[PDB]
């Protein structure tokens, strides 16, 4: 007994059989090729000053405006940790690549471009709208991601120009509601603004495609709850104004119902691929798991195309030279193995999702249950990397990870610690600005103390401290064990160096929809720990208090 | 040459004459006796370890449950900075005081007790409902404040037992809405909960009064807006869900329309008078300025008693052995000088208030305007001590100090910095938990940088930095220049070492009603700087940019 | 003006394209002050007035 994903699946099926193949899936065999780990961050062990020199232009060069990297003739003109490179994703519609000073984090761009240009049937993108800090209401992507996507689609149009059939391209973003600059009473104006920015995004794509092409491209926005004054559709015990809105938070790039990129990354260039990068993780996986991703998309897209009534969302499509309202509610989820699909490491994988709070029935939150069960059944260790574990409610109330039929994450971690299981946690830093941890390490320690004081344990405070001091270690991310304002956006956990989650579902609470996958494989986990967990942990900071 | 409060009054009267004697008042002569500065905080220049020893009890003593201090036989049994003392505010209804290890912060208790037991007509208490951290739903006061109030009222009842007339005692709290444990759709249940806690508080007071006495005691709660989805009644340019609720935030203890305690202190014992105190300031003043506070009280109580329209507030009275709904809507505001009123330092003072967002007309926010004018017309220096200068909106949007007809606080400070005025700022620490500054120093620096980039300055970024580097110094509060998690709740500013504000109005934005006073006097300002500003500044921590 | 300060209600809708971008900049006002073009006085000079009906939901019912 060292936790198996089949146990998670069986538990969900016993308790939530009506959501089988809606918010979770039977484990399936999938394949991880070299580079499947899309971990982006500053280079652990160096300094921010040095890493950030990777974006300084030298020797009669400039900073390219599309990709926000220095131009380039050879490695000697590139500073920091960067090198001169001519990536395919810089190839514009006329076929010309650029020489840029690239860094390891750009691997994510490489992964996206390569996957999209290979499409023969469908490109399915789900994400979170870029935050409106000040700028102009951007959609779907920002910075280098945008150019990358455009360039990919351009290439795709050429690769498919003789295709028997058209390629369906779906871009869908969850949108904050009420939107920046509008009270919740102004739904109509909100829709108009969303429509405008989506139209501009689509028109920009269109202007880099051949006049005649086989790409049917749709852009859409999805929000499922704007009530604020009442429940969105969940079984929470906690109540807060900030839990009474909801929209998609899942992050998927799904090509041909075969290749999936999923994890914590939004497609926000400045946050990941420029100075002072935020630490984040996605993965690139091939196999039947893509079916689940597609179902997830289809759920959302079905909701966008047909919901009537309550909230009203918006979308538009460009195909055969025309803007239309042909809504792509459904891409087929039936898996067809591509040739040489079994290349790479075979691993067992299931999906888990959160699709309640206004899309599906209020019981449809199987992600929380899955992770609580995982932690409750850890036998050796739980490694967690997150942005935050708690979330500040509207009037300062601390909101904790949500209640499930099996309890909360914090109750499960308390159980683990009481049993002697090691719990290592990495949060973002407190001085993380937009990506703050929200609460310091002492707060989490004391919260778990209080859990052990109540409940079935009834432990006296100092005796409980013994368990915590032995088995709980809370650190926050740092590039080098010195800097105290670095940032992380991870949604990662690993049980027994064997089973791990990658997806969008923070441990801190919200009502947003989520998608993620659970991998069960010792070899894959060992790779992930060698590449990300161990360097990050080694360089993290611990506040003793 | 320097700033004169009369110029502030003249500006408000020219632009908002219809709110004269409503939200502001003509400067009047008032009196500050020794002890007028009720600044409570740990002992600057020491350490939290040392200060917190003030609440250690020896084995043969204990920690009194009413006042959360150690019992006591002589000074040698008291640790830290405490001494053995038998304050009058420990005197219970039977006339028995306790020996406790008291600290300098307890001065605020002394001021409340002493002021209340001297009443001959009225006791008028306005405050903010205790935060609900634990689903306890306390009212009006917590910790040693509760006992103090009770004991004061007990003593008051004896001091007035042969009075020709009854004494009006009003206790009014602004209540968070929606309340903890309730979505906003549940107004009725919320009112019931408020009524329950107010009834228990009043019954507790009654149980320590004589069976027959001349006190008419009313407890009440006030909220002026619970919409969430639309404007509460202001002229803001910013829009945010968290600005669309409102309740009283003003803090007043007004005895006989003569003696006023006002400032930033909520009546929350554990936050000020125990270990790890929050730094805060109130003042004890006597004179016609009390009129203005009484008026402020009246405006709220009227609103509660004559339930205008939609929102329903709640209150209850205990008098002549009976609970009733006799609503004390009006205490007379005409000032009558007590005998020996001219004792102490004579100073010019005016009131300023914020009574919009559902109580009075939406234009009735003269506090913001007055402070903007003061900063814009500073000639030498501006000293600011705040908890925070910015506030995080519902979905992460930064909310800045609100717009007035004369612009914002940030625009005024940018103007002062551009002209060469010195601007010293102390905030709470970032790691201050519930009393966090919310944003780091660099964020403030950069916000003001962007203000200087815009019209009318149009300063290039690097050159604008030189203005900030020369004239702006932002620190955060620390007991000793070493600890980084200390906390401040100040709402203080001082212009030209002459004019200073004491009251409830944070610089960071909200829609809550506020009351405060502006004192114009070099002698008083110098006493305040010696006692509070200079020690705090010398021990504050500067994070270089 | 009516379209710009009552957009959304009924069936009133608009969009602008400018500088390669779609926006909701609403051209509620072109200047009505007349400037004679050069050689404007070419042709037959005639006396003309305008008359309009801006009733029925746009301006006052009169
Ligand atoms: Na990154
Ligand atoms: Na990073
Ligand atoms: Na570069
Ligand atoms: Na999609
Ligand atoms: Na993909
Ligand atoms: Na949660
Ligand atoms: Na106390
Ligand atoms: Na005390
Ligand atoms: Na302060």
């Amino acid at each position: 007994n060292e936790l198996d994903v089949n146990d998670i699946y069986d538990h969900l099926n016993e308790k939530y059989s009506q959501f089988n193949d809606v918010t979770f899936s039977k484990p399936s065999t999938n394949y991880l090729k070299p580079g499947w780990i899309l971990d982006t961050h500053f280079t652990f062990g160096t300094s921010s000053e040095f890493y950030n020199k990777s974006f300084d232009a030298l020797s009669f060069n400039h900073v390219d405006s599309e990709f926000n990297m220095s131009t380039c003739n050879d490695d000697s003109e590139c500073g920091g940790v960067s090198t001169c490179t001519a990536p395919a994703y810089t190839k514009n519609k006329d076929g010309d690549a650029k020489k840029l000073c690239t860094v390891p984090a750009d691997k994510i761009l490489d992964a996206i471009y390569d996957n999209i240009v290979s499409a023969k049937r469908s490109v399915d993108i789900v994400t979170l709208q870029p935050m409106d800090i000040s700028h102009l209401n951007l959609s779907f992507s920002s910075g280098a991601f945008t150019a990358t996507i455009k360039n990919a689609l351009s290439q795709l149009a050429k690769n498919t120009q003789y295709s028997d059939h058209h390629i369906t391209v779906r871009l869908l973003q969850g949108s904050f509601t009420p939107m920046l600059g509008y009270d919740a009473e102004s739904e109509e104006e909100e829709i108009r603004q969303l429509s405008l920015t989506q139209t501009n995004y689509l028109s920009e794509i269109a202007s880099v495609l051949p006049e005649v092409n086989n790409l049917d491209i749709t852009v859409g926005s999805v929000r499922s709850c704007n009530k604020l004054i009442s429940n969105c559709g969940n079984n929470n015990s906690q109540k807060d104004v900030l839990l009474n809105v909801a929209w998609n938070h899942g992050k998927i790039i799904n090509v041909d119902n075969q290749s999936v990129i999923t994890g914590g990354h939004n497609l926000w260039g400045a946050d990941y691929l420029q100075r002072n990068p935020v630490n984040d993780l996605s993965i690139n996986i091939l196999g039947p798991i893509a079916s689940t991703a597609t179902k997830y998309g289809n759920t959302l897209w079905n909701y966008v195309c047909n919901n009537t009534g309550t909230i009203t969302n918006t979308f538009v499509t460009y195909a055969n030279g025309q803007y239309t309202y042909d809504c792509p509610a459904h891409i087929s989820s039936t898996y067809v193995a591509p040739t040489d699909a079994k290349n790479g490491l075979a691993v067992k994988v299931m999906s888990i999702s959160k699709l309640n709070n206004g899309v599906l029935d209020k019981d449809a939150d199987q992600s929380e249950v899955a992770r609580v069960y995982a932690f409750k059944n850890a036998t050796k260790s739980i490694k967690i990397s997150q942005q935050a574990l708690f979330f500040k409610g509207a009037f300062g109330k601390v909101l904790h990870p949500l209640k499930t039929i099996d309890g909360t994450v914090m109750e499960a971690l308390a159980s683990a610690i009481y049993k002697g299981v090691t719990v290592d946690i990495v949060t973002s830093s407190l001085d993380g600005g937009i990506y703050s941890s929200g609460y310091n390490s002492e707060f989490v320690y004391n919260y778990l103390l209080n859990v052990l004081h109540k409940a079935p344990y009834y432990l006296e405070r100092n005796y409980a401290k013994t368990f915590l001091d032995k088995n709980l270690h809370i650190n926050f991310i740092s590039i080098n064990g010195r800097e105290t304002n670095n940032m992380s956006h991870n949604k990662l956990w690993i049980v027994d160096d064997k089973v791990f989650y990658v997806g969008s579902h923070n441990i801190y609470p919200s009502s947003l929809q989520q998608f993620g996958v659970i991998v069960d494989d010792k070899d894959a986990t060992a790779q992930l720990e060698k590449q990300l967990w161990t360097p990050m942990w080694k360089n993290s900071i611990h506040v003793p208090i």
